[PDB]
């Protein structure tokens, strides 16, 4: 703060400035597929399919 | 799909794109025209016709 006071007043008050935490968490959960395929079905596509 | 898991969790579960098919039929229909014209009609217009 800044405050206007005579020439013969006494003071203001202690008024400092402050800065804070700020945060974000990275070790929560990830982002998965999971296709899991045979091994007969993909050995017939290669011949059924075009 | 693809969802969220946490990182000491487990496999989510199976997935995979599909095809599908259209099969647009051409064996039924057909654009016909016909003439029926003599064979005197064919022979006097064409020694009088301009």
């Amino acid at each position: 703060t800044a405050t206007g006071v005579a020439i013969t007043g006494s003071a203001p008050a202690a008024s400092m400035d402050a800065t804070l935490p700020a945060q974000l968490p990275i070790s929560a959960a990830s982002v998965q597929s999971t296709f899991t395929l045979n091994l007969k079905e993909i050995e017939e596509s290669k011949e059924q399919v075009t």
